[PDB]
């Protein structure tokens, strides 16, 4: 796919902020959200976030359920390299096996699973 982030900033800038902030705080995660494309689904209005470590997939969706008013019954998935995470693992965890090299975890999102 295509994120924003990475079509708006240079490898370089995006490494260089990535690895800054996992210098500074060691114990989050930076993560980058955007909608998948062609999903009729609210659109983010933050799509940086640096979150704790033991934060969990479940904890993250609900995040993001709450700030684009999302309930339970509608249907939100996370996609991070194509792959949509257990609710019971960790942003650490994700962010260990599939953070890019710009330090970043990118996650995409959607209503539906394709
Ligand atoms: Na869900
Ligand atoms: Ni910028
Ligand atoms: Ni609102």
């Amino acid at each position: 796919m295509k994120f924003v982030y990475k079509e708006e900033h240079p490898f370089e800038k995006r490494r260089s902020e990535g690895e800054k902030i996992r210098k500074k705080y060691p114990d989050r995660v930076p993560v980058i959200v955007e909608k998948a494309p062609k999903a009729r689904i609210g659109d983010l209005d933050k799509k940086k976030y640096l979150v704790p470590s033991d934060l969990t997939v479940g904890q993250f969706y609900f995040l993001i359920r709450k700030r684009i008013h999302l309930r339970a019954e509608d249907a939100l998935f996370f996609f991070v390299n194509n792959v949509i995470p257990p609710t019971s693992a960790t942003m650490g965890q994700l962010y260990q096996e599939h953070h890019e090299e710009d330090f970043f975890l990118y996650i995409a999102y959607s209503d539906e699973s394709v």
